[PDB]
């Protein structure tokens, strides 16, 4: 009767393909709903569309959209719900709702917290870098920076100071020009990104490039699917399916 439609965005990378779909299939034992398909927006099968038709056939009569998303941009607002409509469209029957990404959560910030620890250096009051994609939407810099300020009140480190890849400032490059000092204050780096690829890469030459400048700089690898960051996408799908209030009935949001 119920179902979960998982959405990834989706990668043309064959790792971070495998990554998405292993970590949307290790949440289906979480949840106790008979009726449940992973789908992806781009670049990766199967569909939003096959997804949710998959659902309709197994009988849903309530399709729960759920977003594999840390942060809520374009994808979230605007390319997901465009998706939605166009396959939901053709079955106005099935009730759906739409949850949100992850955001600002503190089971994320234990994420980060947990690969700041991996490194095995001092943390106490050591510099912190976050660096996320970046988008022009402004609401992406707003829900790093509150992630940050979690992180910054909750373990007693310097400062967590956001940066990103592209689109908003400052950008990584500018925080890493004024790090070519050597303080001796320990910096770790935590990428803010669910996948490895290209940018993942980049930063890692980055963080090389930095090291040669302030040999106390050390990055850690990506969040990724942390347990703390699948507790709290899990909660995102839980709240999605209670839908206890209609909050997350989905007006069609193209
Ligand atoms: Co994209
Ligand atoms: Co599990
Ligand atoms: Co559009
Ligand atoms: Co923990």
């Amino acid at each position: 009767k119920q179902a979960i439609l998982y959405v990834g965005h989706g990668s043309r990378v064959k790792k971070a393909q495998q990554e998405a779909a292993a970590f949307l299939e290790g949440c289906k034992a979480h949840i106790s709903v008979p009726v449940q398909e992973i789908s992806f927006l781009e670049l990766q099968e199967p569909t939003i569309e096959t997804g949710f038709e998959a659902c309709v056939k197994q009988g849903a009569t309530h399709i729960a959209v759920v977003p594999l998303l840390l942060l809520t941009a374009a994808h979230a607002k605007h390319d997901i719900p465009e998706e939605i409509v166009r396959v939901a469209s053709r079955y106005p029957s099935v009730r759906i709702s739409y949850g949100k990404p992850i955001g600002i959560d503190e089971e994320v910030v234990k994420a980060v917290y947990h690969r700041m620890k991996d490194i095995g250096v001092p943390y106490e009051n050591a510099r912190v870098v976050l660096i996320g994609r970046g988008s022009s939407d402004p609401d992406v810099k707003r829900d790093v920076t509150g992630i940050a300020n979690l992180l910054q009140e909750m373990v007693p480190v310097k400062e967590v100071i956001p940066c990103f890849l592209t689109a908003c400032g400052p950008n990584y490059k500018e925080v890493f020009s004024e790090l070519e000092k050597d303080d001796g204050i320990t910096t770790f780096i935590v990428p803010y990104l669910l996948f490895t690829g290209m940018l993942m890469n980049e930063i890692e030459r980055e963080v090389q490039k930095l090291k040669a400048h302030n040999p106390n700089v050390y990055l850690s690898s990506y969040i990724g699917f942390h347990p703390h960051v699948k507790n709290a996408f899990l909660n995102r799908v839980r709240e999605t399916a209670a839908n206890s209030e209609g909050q997350f009935d989905f007006d069609g949001g193209s």
